[PDB]
């Protein structure tokens, strides 16, 4: 039925990190499991003494890669599970994610002619907000295997605090993959383009891809024309992120490295936080103030460019390139309108920020079969609109976070395989949010660098 | 102050290797777990479908270099922890681990003039053999921490099957560490020199030294004079390995690549002294699966049975598949190997040749504490080496348990350990460890023994 | 008026190489210099002692890449001046050609998606035959700067020695000036893209080119893209050739070295035999015979199946892919009904030649304004018709050999320039045949590279 | 035994740098040639269009490379003929030079521990000063094969303008030779290498090397187990130098390119003692060219006077753009030195502190050759280094005069080489040199030295 732990150490903080970490986590937090402190204390001391998901080395590392984002040199991929849940945490459906988030970087790629840094939604995404504490079905709302459990039973939706040390293990677990599959060969180039020429060949929109797919494979010819020196073609490194929600799972995973002293959240290499968390002293924007990850903040369509320059403010006080990505989810038929005075604002400040575009959240809708969907063609558009946007101020369209499978799910509509209402049904089988499945991700990737070229 | 952790099914595998398994698996295994066959089933088919340690291309990887060491052009270096623990599990430990090991890679690469293939005891080494059922308080033996615990308490000994989920977990955490590490620059070579570096400022014996340490710290400015593009200074790769004992784990870690049938709780493995019965489970097991394998030859070993391993193990001559582990003791080492080694060579397969100069150079001080003598390791490993000299064989590699910390378990080196001493910091949970001073030390005599 | 040599050691042949040597150059041998024994063995002497021009280390190199192209895995690029002059032997026009060359090998390079080793005509191209002693002003025939002068002036076209020893000081120097430039930043890939785009942009037919141009343009950013060491992308080799005419030159550039010992011609690293001079039983052939140089064999219209396969078994004893190559030049009109039996009874050997194609000298014609001259369409026509017979076939179209300048002449008619015959005599500048110039050239490396992609 | 070779225009020079030019050549010349002025303008106009011996890029690159000598991060090795001659310029004279080349510079990168710029006495060092007008045998004195003939015979000896285009041919042919054989592999580490044990084989002193040999050794065997890309051990890169002394030669190799303009016979050029008249028309030309330059220094400098040297030719404080060459005596060096590294350091500018421990240690001997005694030499960089060590400053290079024939020109060394000795292969034309084996054997001892 279950397997144990033990309860014990860590150096004390400097006095003033301390002082700032505690100020932080004083301040109200939204979305917070209703939980025993005497319970989450024990769990977070478990976790205060295990070893870390990533290293803060690598955390600078992809600061430094996320700073050529910002300056306009390189092209920013985040994409992964919406809701990751621990009896999908296989080394099946973790390779399909690795290769459907891969496949889409060569494509990109190519069409930004610039470096794609790749960041998974993945080894931490285990909690999720929501905006009601019942769900449709009078049952506590589910919240992401690291708080409850998603079968529609009352005891399976209490807060369970050891939720908080089974997410650490898988997380701990997929990263351990992960690592392993982008250091081994499944990223080598070669072996990439290999999968994205099958696609072409077997989708039914293979035609419309089938010319730059092969353009793809030519200047892929073209650099072992070149004698090209081949290793750096063989890996790619895939970083993790997840939403920085649960702030009892945050701090348990927190470490002090490095030139002085820092707190690193070691959970992932960056977190973000949501449109329902993002208050601004509120502790989810105090946490991020004092923690040396890059992270993001959700920008929702009731956003100001005043307040997004707050934001831009409070997270990049040192003005460190790539430090803050502003993540916009306003949907298609706003974002035109809505998005180019804040980018005006910001701009304007001299902090160079990651404008990153999530053509996902804004986009969901009720089907009439009762599913909660999103249609290909309105994702797109978003895409496109963020593009427009930014072309016209002369501003770099950072990047794209969207959600996605490597599994051939039935969730979102529309796409190549012309996903009905009615065909919803067949495999549906995301924890909260729908997701573009394996061909319409690969399909987007293709749009995406139509837009990049113009 | 305990908390419990509550707990998909994907495709078994194929029916004809499931049926071989079997098979294989219903011979007598020694020193097996005493827990209900139910739970181990249930806990086995959780292992059945988590994420590996390991992937198969990493081991056929490993087998590519390791046939290296065999024909002769590499050295293999194998070390860590005797017994890892779930409590020891923890960033500072694992990180000094890491390092110990690289800085003794880094003088033996020096020394040997080829690369040294670098195997950590670490992520699943949380079982052990033991000789006694009744050990000397009149509890049930320790048997490593996936099998019970260490707390001297009728509760914590009893043998518990969920024990083997938490050890894949601390498995995979570990593991995930080590790679990061090695992938971030804790194996960036100009950074493991510079501790090396220190090491010489430090020890009591730094003089004995100081020559050697020189040497290496000016052909690594010769590397960067040459402008040689050094990507590849700046990582290392480390492969997990422990000895393959709880068939339960093992055997549920098995996962299919033609295709092959590989173990990815590590990338190797070995069966110890008191599990090789030629015809027992533990060989048989070695036999199905990909992974290279070790095995323990103590000083029972006779030539005619060595042979016997190696047409088991090494069926279709794959060079560096196979691993002789040499377990003597020094005054042994001399009369007992060059027979096998004959007997061995004649057949025509290409094997290493490891030395382990600790599991048999252990003996109890009047202190208390069962302990080893670093004169008497140095010693197994020159007789070892007197040997392969004699003969024209290839000296492979060797097999250490040492720790990064700065501990007290082993008597001699630099730092004069008495036996007044071990009291001090002796924190293992089973055999007595080179602490990480008298592991390099090692390392620069066995430096000059390459040369 | 004149610089002044001493006269003179070199070590014994191995007596076998002395007697192959003396039997090879016993045989006949045409369009040799008629010129005293006694000066000619007097040059000899000084050429026996000087720094070659190649080295055999570069020459086995070049066999080894050349043994690709047999293979079908890389493709052989050999351009530059008909016939070079002491007189345009500067920095600028060497600077040129070395240009000239390397713009169209990154487009061949792209075009075939795999490497193309590059063969400049130059460092010895001094020499050539002619077809009647007495040209058409009653002059003894020039016969290029080796051997005669330009100039047309009775004592001018009398054969003088003492140009041998200046065919090799101009030799030398010019070979120093490319090794320098292409080692120290001429030859840098994107160096030579910009040179590229510029030609779109700039010439009439710019549109006919832009597509090709920007896929190259992004396949080349991909490689930066992807974080490729980019060293090798900052060099390139070219190899000097020309034709092995004059066997005074050639006796006197050999030199022995290794795996036992052989006889390196190094006045290069390959040598090619022409239509005027392949008699199989000649001192031509030979000479080749005896060498370790690759060497290629021009065959003309009156070329037969039987006898191509005796020059491969004569010229490729030992079976060794890429030794020997196989240069058709039999004009567009002819090119497709002469060529495939050639190839079928060639194939049928087992022997692995290199087949290239020289669309010039097969389509030249005299102007209605009395220049030789060589229509553009023609020379596309003829590579057209080789890569039409090679894919019917089923055999590597091997590469192309070409008669280029970095120099912007009217000697061709044509191209995107539409060069009249009255405009030929702008600046017409050729010491013998025809040239395509710099936008010709280039347009003309589009052109065949379209071939090659198909 | 004579045969007779005979002989377009493209823009000039920029009209203001013309101007410029003309100003500074205007300024009197020693040692030039008594040749007449409408022969040596027309030799000049043809070397004006020919290709050149080197180009730009390669310049600023050296230039680079010296900036990093200058800072102390890296070493000087400058090496070659005293005089070159055309009849020695042969494929076998070239490739051993290079070859002495190479392999001293093999010992002293692993010596200093940081980069060696290596520039050959090549292609180009044709022409010498000369103290007496009228030498022994009552003839003209023989001025360097760019000007007359070595033959004991008056005609020879006549100064010949047509001297010049015959040096710009065998310059070229010869840079040719050293540009490929660098890139086609004589320039292997490895192969380097080799031959430099086959001389601790060889040589009677070799046992007084072994040991650093052998350490050289097993660091390149290093770098191969480190598995470290080794293209960048495949190849060198080798510059040429000569004395610019003649300038209607180095004048008329001028080429232009912000826009610079270059001396395009060589990579870098020094002016010698007798030609660096401070307002003389050779220091002038070291003004104008942008290409790196060198002064000799004797014993009669003076500190007041180098520093002008530095104002005057390194204006806009370029690092490495100047080197001062110290050549005194080794019963000089240490008194002489010290004063003038110190007024020059102080001015703020970066130089390169080159020493030539020839130049001012050659003495007649009763067998009555000129000839330089081996210790002699090696006490000179001794404190060359000593002068450095105490002042703080980089010691940044040698200036040696070598070849890679086994001759006979100096003595000493472990060859004891006698003055009945020397006139074996005394094949010299002007200076004697350290011959194949005395070069190499002097750079293992200056590489202990800079340990
Ligand atoms: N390492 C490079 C190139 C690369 C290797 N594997 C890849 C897979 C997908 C995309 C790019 C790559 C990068 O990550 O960009
Ligand atoms: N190219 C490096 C290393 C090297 C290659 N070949 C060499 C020969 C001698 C000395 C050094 C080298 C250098 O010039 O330093
Ligand atoms: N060195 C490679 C790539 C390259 C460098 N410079 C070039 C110029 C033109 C074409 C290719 C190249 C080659 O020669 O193929
Ligand atoms: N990667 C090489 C060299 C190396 C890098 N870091 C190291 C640390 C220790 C020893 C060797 C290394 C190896 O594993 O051999
Ligand atoms: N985990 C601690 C913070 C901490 C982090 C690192 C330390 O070294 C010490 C303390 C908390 O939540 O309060
Ligand atoms: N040049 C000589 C041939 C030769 C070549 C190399 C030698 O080493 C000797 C002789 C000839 O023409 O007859
Ligand atoms: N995912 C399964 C098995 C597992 C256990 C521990 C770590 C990783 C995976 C679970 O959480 O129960
Ligand atoms: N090492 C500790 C904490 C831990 C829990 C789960 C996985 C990894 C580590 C234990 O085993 O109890
Ligand atoms: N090309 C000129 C000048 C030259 C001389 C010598 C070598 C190279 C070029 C000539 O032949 O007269
Ligand atoms: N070195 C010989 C031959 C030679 C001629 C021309 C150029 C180069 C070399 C000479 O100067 O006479
Ligand atoms: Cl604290
Ligand atoms: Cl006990
Ligand atoms: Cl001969
Ligand atoms: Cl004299
Ligand atoms: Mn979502
Ligand atoms: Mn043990
Ligand atoms: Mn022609
Ligand atoms: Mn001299």
């Amino acid at each position: 039925m279950n397997w144990t732990v033990d309860i014990p150490s860590l150096p004390p903080l400097p006095t003033d990190l301390r002082t700032r970490l505690d100020a932080a986590l004083a301040k109200p937090a939204a979305q917070q499991p209703t939980w025993p402190a005497d319970q989450a204390l024990a769990m977070r001391t478990v976790l205060e003494s295990v070893p870390p998901v990533t290293v803060p080395s690598e955390i600078v590392r992809l600061q430094e890669q996320l700073a050529q984002v910002a300056k306009g040199e390189a092209f920013l991929l985040q994409g992964g599970d919406c809701a990751e849940t621990f009896m999908d945490n296989t080394e099946p459906h973790i390779r399909g994610n690795v290769r459907a988030l891969l496949q889409m970087a060569v494509v990109l790629t190519y069409g930004a002619s610039m470096p794609v840094v790749k960041v998974a939604r993945i080894a931490g995404q285990y909690a999720k907000p929501r905006s009601a504490d019942i769900d449709a079905l009078g049952l506590r709302s589910y919240r992401g295997d690291m708080i409850n459990g998603f079968a529609p039973d009352a005891a399976a939706r209490e807060h369970d605090p050891s939720r908080l040390v089974r997410a650490y293990a898988n997380a701990s677990a997929a990263m351990n993959l992960v690592r392993a599959l982008t250091s081994s060969g499944l990223a080598s180039l070669h072996l990439v383009h290999d999968w994205n020429r099958e696609f072409v060949r077997t989708s039914p929109a293979g035609a419309r891809y089938e010319a730059l797919a092969t353009e793809i494979d030519r200047g892929l010819r073209f650099m072992s024309a070149c004698g090209v020196a081949d290793r750096n073609l063989q890996t790619a490194e895939i970083y993790a992120s997840h939403e920085a929600l649960v702030l009892d799972y945050e701090r348990a995973m927190l470490r002090l490295s490095d030139g002085e002293p820092q707190l690193f959240d070691l959970s992932a290499h960056t977190v973000w936080i949501g449109e329902r968390t993002r208050q601004i002293d509120g502790a989810h924007i105090a946490f991020a103030q004092v923690i040396a990850n890059p992270v993001g903040v959700k920008l929702g369509p009731n956003m100001t460019p005043e307040l997004a320059v707050e934001y831009v403010e409070r997270l990049d006080p040192h003005n460190k390139p790539g430090r803050l990505t502003l993540v916009s989810r306003m949907g298609n038929h706003k974002v035109r309108d809505l998005l180019p005075p804040i980018v005006e604002k910001v701009q304007a400040t001299g902090h160079q920020v990651i404008w990153q575009c999530d053509p996902m959240h804004g986009n969901t809708h009720e089907s009439s079969t009762g599913f909660k969907t999103r249609h290909f063609d309105r994702i797109v558009d978003e895409v496109q609109g963020f593009f427009e946007v930014h072309r016209a101020l002369g501003t770099h369209p950072g990047g794209i976070h969207v959600e996605i499978t490597g599994e051939n799910v039935t969730e979102c509509l529309g796409g190549a395989q012309d996903i009905s209402e009615t065909d919803l049904a067949g495999r549906y089988e995301t924890a909260c949010d729908p997701r573009l499945n394996t061909q319409q991700s690969l399909e987007l990737a293709f749009l995406v660098a139509e837009m990049l070229r113009d």
